[PDB]
């Protein structure tokens, strides 16, 4: 017989789409549309790292990788880890991935059996829920609060823990409330994961956004608990080149590479060996992310001091580029926020998908102009 | 709780790895091996292409692309699918993938239940068996024989057909026999498709490495019960650059679209710039697809020539660049006589991780020189 696999025919519908949609009705028929919608960097990529894809280019390096990626990249990888992450990890607990969402697809296809609990904390990335249920394992959803400013309640995650406990997904900075967990959250939900045995994941590819407080790395106390996952994507505005990374423990990371030898293979070999060069060129890529953090920062402020002008609430971002705006007194939900929001000519993302329920998660990668025009288009609405 | 889950554990282990951790072993000792074992083109990637890449670059192409691939390329697809196959297929029945392997994992992960059988021709590719079974799929074997060229007998392959098979997998020309299949075996495979209801995948990645005979697509005769995978690896020289394709029934095409989007989002935005180039620059790519093929010609005929006049038996291979050779003469099993080799100084694959016991895979995409070297070395082992 014909027919779809039952997992594919279990991915639910979302709410971005729909909306997305509607917008391209209107660009089409004229309407001037500011964007607040994009998930990436609106920089091009640093010229030190197009230099080196040129010259891998020239060299030919345009052969089949290893699946867990280029040995020098995984040796740069080690030293990345250990020097920015205080990460106690050799270059044989590293890993080269198709984008930093390719090794938490297959850190999940490594580590969950049908029926396997994971536990997340929304507001979430909306691909986090899909990949779990992809896998056969069971979501359990932990909520943190706009009061709390977004940041977990370890006692609150303590109730969702059973023996079927698999994984706890920890995000900071993060996507989509723009939350900094302090260091003291993290090490209490790394007790956690010791003291109930199952494995910590942590997604740090916002690392170097971040205007306020430090970025800490739970793999510091509980290397053994901890699969760490981050990426080139929104550090060095390369979301096209599809390298992602990861570090953990020796016997899941060659799991997962052998995910990724049934599956692409390895990552292309020219992204492979332009992102060595992000990570060896110190003084380019420090010079690149220290220009684009001070470039975001001065949009955020902009940005809030505009949004409590106008008596919008949301809660001050301390990283990576996204702000969670309260919708009500715009409509009774987001879905219907976000379309009064599009025939004024802004388009934003809905919270929905993100479990950012009343809430429309706004992104500062654009423009300060266009930002100032958002700001005057939801005035209008007000 | 930690631990693996069971589809990884569930993975085995290669043959291929042992003689390769000898070879490793030989090599570190100063050892010269002439290594026969490729399973890609020796050729650099053709200049046009490399071009493309650096116009994208140039061009700040680096963002993020749709889950199914870049448009420009879905068209370029739709028009080679029919111009070169004779498929009747339109952009969005077409698919960008991170190299074919992730095509054809993304389409068992989008049509196979666990329980459902996937028949697979004997010998063949080592990624077929470990695809269907990561996705619950059960593998149900129907040999070829080196007495019929390696030709299925579709008379044995109706045998094989239960009412849990879901699938068929066809792969001309043949990795690693080089068999190609002849247009009647190929529609009365497709048949069967038809006839017993279940999908018909055809893996034709080696389509322009073909020396006699044709190049039939079985989707012609069909459309709505095949799915045609291919890719420019093989025949671009860009097995470094993960760009697959694939074509076929909408639904599943589209389905095959959302395993990217929650795993790789999408394929590397610079690799399918060039591979567009390489798409609809006719010119410049025939020169050198006829370039390849003249050499592999070359190569073939002087490898085959040298292993008669040895006394070694091979069936001859008409497409792709793999021999398959008889080690009977020279140990009692295909492991053996690969470790034997090594000891005469050339690196073979043993036939174990194809099913093709007995035999070893012979590569020709190396130089005539190394050919010559390694057919020296021959004598050795008699």
């Amino acid at each position: 017989m014909r027919g779809l696999s039952r997992r594919v025919q279990a991915m639910k519908p979302s709410a971005t789409v729909a909306v997305n949609a509607k917008a391209l009705e209107l660009r089409r028929q004229g309407v001037d549309l500011v964007a607040l919608t994009a998930g990436e960097p609106d920089f091009d990529t640093p010229e030190h790292v197009k230099e080196a894809a040129r010259r891998a280019l020239a060299q030919g390096k345009t052969k089949y990788a290893p699946p867990a990626g280029i040995p020098e990249l995984r040796e740069a990888l080690a030293e990345k880890f250990r020097r920015e992450n205080g990460l106690s990890v050799t270059p044989e607990e590293t890993i080269v991935t198709v984008g930093g969402k390719q090794a938490l697809f297959n850190l999940f296809q490594a580590i969950l059996d049908p029926g396997d609990e994971v536990i997340v904390l929304s507001p979430y990335w909306v691909s986090y829920p899909e990949m779990v249920r992809f896998a056969g394992g069971v979501v359990v959803e932990v909520e943190t609060l706009p009061e709390e400013g977004f940041v977990p309640d370890p006692e609150r995650v303590r109730r969702a823990i059973t023996p079927r406990t698999k994984a706890l997904v920890v995000n900071s900075p993060n996507n989509p409330t723009g939350a900094v967990y302090p260091k003291e959250v993290l090490e209490a939900l790394a007790r956690l994961a010791v003291e109930h045995d199952f494995y910590l994941v942590s997604d740090e590819i916002y690392e170097h956004l971040l205007y306020e407080g430090e970025h800490f790395s739970p793999g510091r106390v509980a290397p053994e608990h901890t699969l760490t996952v981050n990426g080139a994507a929104k550090a060095f505005a390369m979301t096209g080149w599809r390298i992602g990374y990861a570090c953990g423990p020796k016997e899941v990371i060659k799991a997962m590479a052998s995910v990724s030898s049934q599956s692409t293979t390895s990552p292309d070999t020219i992204a492979q060996w332009a992102t060595l060069e992000a990570l060896t060129n110190q003084e380019a890529s420090r010079a690149f992310v220290e220009m684009a953090r001070e470039a975001y920062r001065r949009r955020r402020d902009l940005l809030l001091e505009g949004l409590t002008a106008l008596g919008l609430k949301a809660v001050r971002p301390s990283g990576a580029f996204y702000v969670l705006m309260d919708t009500s007194p715009i409509a009774p939900d987001e879905v219907r926020a976000a379309e009064r929001l599009l025939e004024a000519g802004v388009a934003v993302v809905p919270g929905t998908d993100f479990a950012a329920f009343g809430h429309v998660r706004l992104s500062y990668a654009t423009s300060e102009e266009n930002l100032r025009k958002a700001l005057e288009r939801f005035a209008r609405v007000l």
